[PDB]
């Protein structure tokens, strides 16, 4: 009843703020999966969720903790997780970066940086924190050095994630350049 209601909360904003990938899920730039993707996802820890509890649960929560657009749901904050909540495209910036891992670099020069588990990739406008954050899948870490320009004539548009962090769905390798 009450605490029906807490504890299918309680896993939702986890899916949908910090770990869709536990549970398959992929969001979208703006950090929605589809309502009904949640539900199986809910479903295999509380079996007995259906799509009108999320609703009700999204309808009744005195946070504003969700919102469901059609049928796809997001939480409204708090994600640990690069989202463009607002979809606002970055059009100013020329030059993005990535740090990769020294090992990993032999695939991503052949297909460039692609969504793995996740519907989108992200870069920094910055270097060092590109590198800081590639540090963090493995040592020796390459800097890419991703040409905007590119991205966008090839039909990327790229999104505003939060401070210096861009979202864009894909970096084929032709927008690609190494450094040390
Ligand atoms: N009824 C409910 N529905 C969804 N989520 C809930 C929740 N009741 C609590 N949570 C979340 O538990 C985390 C620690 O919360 P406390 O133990 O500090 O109160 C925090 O989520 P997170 O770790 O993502 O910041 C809270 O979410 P919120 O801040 O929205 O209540």
């Amino acid at each position: 009843m009450k605490p029906e209601r807490k504890r299918v909360s309680k896993l939702m904003a986890y899916i949908l703020r910090h770990s869709p990938e536990e549970f398959g899920l992929r969001p979208d730039v703006e950090g929605f999966v589809s309502l009904n993707e949640l539900v199986n996802a809910l479903k295999t820890v509380y079996p007995e969720v259906t799509e009108e509890f999320v609703r009700e649960i999204v309808e009744n929560d005195p946070k504003g903790r969700y919102e469901i657009r059609g049928d796809r749901i997001r939480a409204r904050y708090g994600h640990s997780f690069p989202v463009s909540l607002d979809h606002e495209e970055d059009t100013e910036s020329r030059f993005l970066y990535h740090g990769t891992p020294r090992r990993n670099l032999p695939s991503i020069l052949k297909e460039g940086l692609k969504p793995m588990k996740r519907q989108y990739v992200h870069v920094s406008t910055d270097k060092i924190e590109a590198l800081e954050t590639g540090r963090r899948h493995g040592r020796e870490v390459v800097l890419l050095v991703i040409d905007a320009e590119c991205l966008r004539k090839r039909g990327f548009k790229i999104y505003k994630a939060g401070k210096n962090v861009r979202i864009v769905e894909r970096v084929p390798p032709d927008c690609i350049t190494l450094a040390v």
